[PDB]
DNA sequence: TCGT
DNA sequence: TCGTT
DNA sequence: GGCGTT
DNA sequence: GGCGTT
């Protein structure tokens, strides 16, 4: 048997008891190797009471997760109140414990904890008071999280109280988080060891040097969202009061090690120069959701922030307005360490050579985020002069892998016809995203002429008219072309289309024609020497193959094709005819979510290199009508989510090379070894879950091959008899 | 028991044996009232052999459908060959038989048939020869169908042979259809009684008066697709040979009663005036898929077609080209009986005052079809001057500038065009317009009340599948009569993370009754409260009310202000939970609530008390495991309850009892093991629909539920075939009456 | 099947 | 939450 | 106490 | 003879 039923043993002594609806902590059998357990996860069970005996026998337990077990009223889906009781020696009985998560539990005080504890989450609990006695002897504690104990989702009448010097005994505390606690001031006398202090979304409306006293090791400080602009809030929000916030000039001046500072959503119309005196080595500055729209056009403060790597200016928009132009201050020219600049959501209508003048010669600038700005005029040629750009986001505007390569995102804009003069000075560009535009154009080879280095072009969710024979031929390096969800042209009854351009793309490897509703009046034969993968899912190959033999050889000419996706093609039948005229190079064939109630298994002989077959989500009633044929090179077979009620003995036997097999979500009543014969030893994945198994033969088979059966402990389920229906096969 | 198991008795003596996989015709029990059967449907069974005994006891059988029983190789899904044998007195033993369908069966000759036969389908069979002997004594036969016996889907080596005068003995034959038979000429000496003759998609490449000799009663004639233009074909197609077709001037001149004539796909570059001489009654003329693009600009032939009601000129396009303009001949102003003119697929780029000049004064013209033309400039103001237009189709074009039925009202379809911003000057002179379709365009615009100003009579506006920015407070306020507004599938703006939206315009539309905000993905940063005095129905399906209701109490009263709302659709809203909170703050006027395809695994049934006027509740496609946790509450006025496609495994006794007014109940596609009368109590007599199909019912010997379902059999749909066993195996997936 |  | 205040 | 994959 | 809602 598996050792820790009803939970699952994972590698490295990791026990998973998540989502088992347990009312108390399982102590397991004494025959189980309890000392081997280093991690115990009990996420989202119904344990409302913990006891001295619950973890004592787990001699080497290091991580313990009791999250979501007894959620407070506001966080409960049904608003059920919950109070969790904990006996005094519950966690003291585990002197090896290093990581404890008690979040989303209705506890009202901190329990007694062992001196070994390194990490502690008390977030989203009912603890309203922290004090000196609560953290006695916890000298190893590095991380303390207690977010969300007083806000709209987990309310309290007043606020979280952190007693002065309550945490001061925690000598090794580096990370402290106290967000969403209704705090009106920074807690007094925090540990000097802190490098990360997070106080965001409280109402700390004034600051001063004494509020951050003796915190000279501080590397990251988040005091953002403490007096907010609720015109931008998606959640409940109190408006920043008039004449606030009030930050004393010298508030941050003693924080010499500070790398990151978050001042987002603090209703700031300007910055004080004094705040950043002594923060010359600041690397990250978040100024998002403020009112700095005018400040950034004229400020001189970036001359003193020369080490800055990331600068977030996003959603610094003026209420009720967008600007005609937005010209950045000259001082941005001094940010020579700058790698990432976020300018999304400022709202401005024109992007010109003046806009980003100051940034043009910054030697290390890689990312530039200009999305969601209502830009309707964009001079795209400006980006050619930049020395180091890898990513420009101009998505979600009104203009009319690709990791580590120069990529331009123009998705979700109002482009209707592409003109080549758009792309002048962008010959270095390797990836271009034009998805979710409105491009309806008989594209013909004169649209992308300047893009001589382009390897990836995403034109999904457009209305492109595939007709002219030289489409995309002006892109010599083009390797990947996404033309999915351009269905509207293919729904024009009586107006046909031409896909002969595919043959003229000499280095194309990936093509998607997915979800186009291709059903009639189209080229009879696709061809390509280069193409490796074609996604043709979400079309009507059914209708096409019903038009006599017009489309019998539609894929034939893709003579080096390795992957073909024919999922969601309304296919009720699939003949030897059709499979024989697929390219003989084919290794992976996907046929998910078709209408196949029958499949001639002997016809798989015609696909000599087929390794992976996906028939998931069809309506097969059985695995019979001839077995899998001899000499087949098949490795993966997915027949899950069918209605398979029985399997002929010796069905899988002849598939020597078979490795993965998914029989899940079927109508199987048993799991018989005669189906696989010799394959039972060779198989590495045998999914048999979500089947109505008759629980009274199969248990000894599954236990013998238990390493190959995923979710054996919990997911492999009985269908009969009642009393065991829907429950694990090991409940008896 | 139901009388004709395993088939179903329907009203009017109609027995349905379709799709039962029967290898022979069922004779039924002798206790069954065999004489009551007037219609027997056996569609798509596996009956390859018919016998003298099969229908003899059906003394009053009038209709018999044996379609798809033994499909020929080409029509078989797996290309299995099939030959159907028929004993001599199979149909003679039914002397009352009037309607016989033998289509999609591999028969090679016509069987012996009773003299009572009125209608006969031999379409898609293996009959390659019709002859004099085949129709002996069939004097009552009015309809003969035999389409598709020689073409790509049902091939023969040569063609269907119709012997001269083979059908001449059929004295009452009115309708004859012989499409897709590879015929090279009209069959000789057809019956003079014919009013409808259909010969489309053969290869009758020449015609003459003698080909249609003595057919003076002919009302409809289809000779279209007989020499085709395969550049437009979606199916296998042979090109019209050079110098063809060859129609003699006087071919149709003796057909005085002809109302409809189909000359589509005949590769005609012009018409002959002589063809229409003596066609004084001609009401319908189909000229589609020809090469008449130049002919229609200058022809004078429409001066002699003054009785014509429908004229189809669609797909008269010039190969490889579209035209800059298209100016119709002056003679179109002469078609004074014309009601419908179809001009889709000609391909022309500009629509002006000149284009349709000739049509402007035609007094009865209702429909004008200009779709699929690649038009990029359209002067829409021209349509105001027309006296009788009800429908103008300008859909699927390239135009970019200057729900109630709409069937009997002036409607303009501009859907599937390239409009990005709407300018009011588009709609000048269209103040009479009552319905406007702008769906599947690319409209991305902060619409604000200055876009539709001329449309003073507009009641219905479809803006679905666009990218409209709902923000300004006066959107659509310039439409005073606006009753129905579809803003569904405008989701992209609502996916702009951090850019919020404003739906306060809904309150400013004083006569709005229907609104759709469906499939918009509305999830955050939106107006907290919708309001309207007038609104009756709101489709809010396909959004994330789940996310909205998870933001504290911001959207707690989101629907509250719709104070006269009768229908609310909250389907596909990702709702895992549904509290008393949320239902209490819906409008108390609400009568129909739809919650299909949400994520509801639990439902507090007692909270239905808070919706006092609720009559229809749709919870189909959720994940309810049982009907329990309190029963339906007392005084509930509920009439329809749909909890189908859940995982309901049991029902607490007395669950439905308190719902006095309950009429329809859908429990189908669940995990129910029985059907217990204690669930309903007194309701069992009251219920009019009780769907219990696709449930894994436990069919034990003397199972409780069979006597309950039989007692209430009029209320249970698909009882004969669809009500199914789940256990034990050997009965699994089969009928409860096996 | 979209200015040959 | 998009030329206001 | 029930609810739910956050 | 089997397949399949045409
Ligand atoms: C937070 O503090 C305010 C002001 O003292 C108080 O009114 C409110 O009740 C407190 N709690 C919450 C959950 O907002
Ligand atoms: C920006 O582009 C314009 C138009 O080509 C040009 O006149 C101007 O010199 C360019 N540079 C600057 C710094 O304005
Ligand atoms: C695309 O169309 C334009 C306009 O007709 C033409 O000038 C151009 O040569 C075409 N491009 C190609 C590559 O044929
Ligand atoms: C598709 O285009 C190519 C080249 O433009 C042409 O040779 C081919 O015949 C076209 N297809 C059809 C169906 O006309
Ligand atoms: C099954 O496939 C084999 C081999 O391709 C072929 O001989 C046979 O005709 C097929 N049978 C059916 C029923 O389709
Ligand atoms: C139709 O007849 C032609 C010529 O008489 C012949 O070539 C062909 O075999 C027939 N076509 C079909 C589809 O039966
Ligand atoms: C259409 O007209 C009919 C009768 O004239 C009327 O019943 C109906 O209300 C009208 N519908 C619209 C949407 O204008
Ligand atoms: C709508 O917006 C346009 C452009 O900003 C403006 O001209 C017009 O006055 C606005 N309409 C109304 C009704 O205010
Ligand atoms: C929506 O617009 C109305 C009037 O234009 C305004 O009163 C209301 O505050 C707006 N909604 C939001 C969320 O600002
Ligand atoms: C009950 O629901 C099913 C789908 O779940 C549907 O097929 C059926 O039509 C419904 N019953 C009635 C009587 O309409």
């Amino acid at each position: 048997l598996p050792a820790f039923l009803p939970c699952e043993l994972q590698p490295h002594g990791q026990v998973d008891c998540n989502w088992l609806f347990l009312k108390s902590v399982p102590h397991f059998s004494a025959g189980a190797p309890r000392a081997n357990v280093t991690s115990l996860s009990l996420i989202s069970n119904r344990i409302h009471h913990l006891h001295d005996s619950d973890f004592v026998h787990l001699s080497n337990l290091r991580v313990l997760n009791l999250k979501w077990n007894c959620p407070p009223a506001g966080l409960s889906p049904m608003h059920f109140p919950c109070r969790m009781t904990i006996e005094p020696n519950t966690f003291l009985a585990v002197p090896t414990l290093e990581e404890l998560n008690l979040s989303y539990n209705g506890i009202t005080t901190v329990p007694a904890l062992p001196s070994s504890l390194v990490s502690l989450s008390l977030s989203h609990t009912s603890i309203l008071v922290l004090g000196p006695t609560h953290f006695t002897g916890l000298h190893a504690l590095r991380f303390l999280y207690m977010d969300g104990n007083c806000y709209y989702m987990n309310p309290c009448p007043r606020a979280l109280e952190v007693a002065p010097g309550a945490l001061l005994g925690l000598g090794n505390l580096t990370h402290l988080s106290l967000k969403y606690n209704n705090l009106t001031e920074v807690p007094r006398r925090l540990p000097p060891s802190l490098d990360t202090l997070l106080l965001s979304y409280n109402h700390i409306v004034t600051l001063a040097p004494e509020d951050l006293a003796n915190l000279t090791a501080l590397r990251v400080l988040d005091v953002g969202g403490n007096c907010r602009r609720c015109d931008h809030a998606r959640n409940p929000c109190r408006e920043c009061p008039k004449n606030f916030p009030k930050l004393h000039p010298d508030t941050f001046s003693h924080l010499s090690r500070l790398e990151g500072l978050v001042l987002k959503d603090s209703s700031l119309y300007k910055l004080e120069k004094d705040w950043f005196r002594g923060l010359g080595r600041l690397q990250v500055l978040d100024l998002s959701e403020n009112f700095l729209y005018d400040y950034i056009t004229k400020t001189t403060i970036f001359n003193d922030l020369t080490q800055l790597r990331r600068l977030n200016l996003s959603f610094n928009y003026h209420k009720k307005v967008s600007f005609a132009h937005l010209h950045l201050a000259s001082s941005f020219g001094s940010l020579v360490s700058l790698e990432k600049l976020d300018m999304h959501g400022i709202f401005f209508r024109s992007l010109t050579n003046i806009t980003l003048q100051s940034l043009t010669r910054l030697p290390k600038l890689q990312s530039l985020h200009l999305q969601l700005n209502f830009i309707n005029q964009a001079q795209l040629s400006i980006f050619g002069a930049f020395p180091s750009l890898l990513f420009v986001d101009l998505s979600d505007n009104r203009i009319s892998s690709c990791n580590l390569n120069f990529t331009l995102d123009l998705s979700r804009n109002n482009l209707v016809t592409i003109q080549q003069e758009m792309f002048t000075r962008l010959s270095r560009l390797q990836c271009l995203r034009l998805s979710h535009n409105s491009i309806s154009q008989a594209v013909n080879g004169s649209q992308f002429v300047p893009l001589t280095s382009l390897r990836v072009l995403d034109l999904s969710h457009n209305k492109l008219d595939l007709y002219h024979g030289r489409s995309f031929t002006e892109l010599p390096q083009l390797e990947a072309l996404d033309l999915s969800y351009n269905s509207q042209p293919f729904s024009m009854q009586g107006v046909g289309h031409n896909l002969s351009f595919v043959a003229q793309l000499p280095s194309l490897r990936y093509l998607s024609l997915a979800h186009n509703g291709i059903h009639s009046r189209v080229s009879q034969k696709l061809s390509s020497a280069s193409l490796r993968a074609l996604d043709f899912s979400g079309n009507s190959l059914s209708q096409m193959w019903a038009e006599g033999d017009l489309y019998l050889c539609f894929f034939k000419g893709l003579r080096n094709l390795v992957q073909l996706d024919l999922s969601e093609n309304h296919l009720h039948t699939l003949l030897p005819r059709h499979l024989d005229n697929l390219p003989k190079s084919l290794r992976q064939l996907r046929l998910r979510d078709n209408n196949l109630a029958f499949f001639n298994w002997s016809s798989l002989t015609v696909l000599p290199r087929l390794e992976a077959l996906d028939l998931a989500g069809n309506q097969l009633k059985a695995l019979s009508n001839g077995s899998l044929p001899p000499g087949i090179r098949l490795q993966k077979l997915d027949v899950s989510s069918n209605s398979i009620g029985f399997v002929i003995p010796g069905f899988f036997v002849r598939a020597t090379r078979l490795i993965e097999l998914n029989l899940s979500a079927n109508a199987l009543k048993t799991v018989d070894p005669s189906w696989f014969g010799s394959l039972a030893g060779t198989l590495k994945i045998l999914d048999v879950s979500a089947n109505p198994l008759h629980c009274a033969a199969f248990v000894d088979f599954l236990l013998e091959r238990q390493e190959a059966v995923p979710g054996l402990s919990r997911r492999v389920t009985c269908g009969s008899p009642g009393q065991l229906q829907g429950r694990s096969i090991f409940t008896q």
